[PDB]
């Protein structure tokens, strides 16, 4: 039993809500967020700009100085780091960016991340501004992720489609 709340269930161990994935992590402190983070860990906008503003830009200064040691990530790849005010551990994983015209075909290898984990609370991957299929995003992550994921899903339009849809 874990202390996420009224969460829509979709599968054996995926759960989804529409709610800030700000204001759930504020609230529950997870163990593991996730962030729908780029491959330099720049925290401009979307989820991450979000997340980022949330701590204080701490998440950016921690993050600069991952880059500066480590080189960037791989797209499809993540890095586990603080999660400062919001939870233990935020994990960035870097799906996709169709509007950067990156391999839609790497969304797959970007949720097999969150298998590393027993319990997440994430955004549905290379949706919003990262410009991919937000229907085709989560059935990569039910068909993909094996550990206990909750999904917050920010846009109300997009989380009515998303229920509505889900085979
Ligand atoms: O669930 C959604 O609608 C899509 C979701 N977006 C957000 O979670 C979001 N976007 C902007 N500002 C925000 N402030 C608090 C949350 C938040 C998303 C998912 C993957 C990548 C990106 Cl870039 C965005």
């Amino acid at each position: 039993v874990n202390s996420f709340s009224g969460y829509l269930k979709l599968t054996d161990n995926v759960y989804i809500k529409n709610a800030d994935i700000v204001e759930e992590a504020k609230k529950v402190k997870p163990t593991v967020v996730v962030n729908a983070a780029n491959v330099y860990l720049k925290h401009g906008g979307g989820v991450a700009g979000a997340l980022n503003k949330a701590t204080n830009n701490a998440m950016q200064v921690e993050s600069d100085d991952y880059i500066a040691t480590n080189g960037p990530l791989k797209v499809g790849g993540s890095c586990v780091l603080s999660g400062h005010n919001l939870a233990k551990h935020c994990l960035h994983v870097v799906g996709p960016n169709v509007n950067k015209g990156e391999d839609i075909q790497l969304l797959k290898s970007a949720y097999e991340n969150f298998n590393q984990h027993e319990v997440l609370l994430a955004p549905l991957l290379s949706a919003g501004i990262f410009g991919a299929d937000p229907i085709h995003s989560l059935r990569v992550c039910v068909d993909t992720v094996r550990t206990n994921v909750y999904l917050a899903v920010f846009d109300k339009n997009l989380y009515d489609k998303l229920v509505s849809s889900f085979l």
